[PDB]
């Protein structure tokens, strides 16, 4: 299953990066699982993941780091609390969990560049 | 001549970006011209330029948004006043002007990413 996500995103001054992960639905999926994985160096790690009925909001483990909104064959993701060290490749994984059959799609990754604010005088 | 510059650089939250530009060591002390070209395909435009004798300090005198330092066959270019819309490809062009021969070197371009920061109250 084709998953597309932007090649590069810049985090804002507040360390919030947002991007669109959209999937090419092979059928009519009611339940979907989205996962954000961070790749680096040769390893992959799970950042956040929402399992949602398409017709409702997404709820994450922390949800202080990821938020998301579903809107058809796509989902608006937001990653928060980013610092420079978090610069890296963020992979969007999409799973269609219901109805059968299961489909799995993995996108090419979005490079997220993050900068730390410079010092600000007092106070 | 070979000119090396980093592939990607991030501007600070102050809208300042720096990168080193390195050229192939000339056979001798030479007058060197360093030029920053912004590439906005197919737009190519001079952002700033400076000339110095090797062994002297590089110093921009064009009143551009660029300042720089020099050491050996490297120059450290600092460009200030950048905003998000200035995100793009910045090419380091280096010319060995004289004593001859004349040599031209063009780097591969540094992609500079810039964000608009929050002010601080
Ligand atoms: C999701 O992204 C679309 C554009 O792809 C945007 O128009 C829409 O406002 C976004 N939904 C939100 C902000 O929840
Ligand atoms: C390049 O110049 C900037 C601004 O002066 C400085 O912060 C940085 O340390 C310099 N980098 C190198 C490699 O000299």
């Amino acid at each position: 299953m084709h998953v597309a996500q932007p090649a590069v995103v810049l985090a804002s001054s507040r360390g919030i990066a947002s991007f669109v992960c959209e999937y090419a639905s092979p059928g009519k999926a009611t339940e979907v699982r989205v996962t954000v994985l961070r790749q680096a160096d040769s390893q992959v790690t799970e950042v956040c993941a929402a399992t949602y009925m398409m017709g409702n909001e997404l709820t994450f483990l922390d949800d202080s780091i990821c938020t998301g909104t579903s809107s058809g064959n796509q989902v608006n993701l937001t990653i928060q609390g980013l610092r420079a060290m978090d610069t890296g490749l963020y992979i969007c994984k999409v799973e269609l969990m219901y109805p059968p059959p299961y489909y799995l799609g993995i996108g090419n990754g979005t490079q997220i560049y993050v900068i730390d604010p410079e010092p600000c005088p007092d106070s």
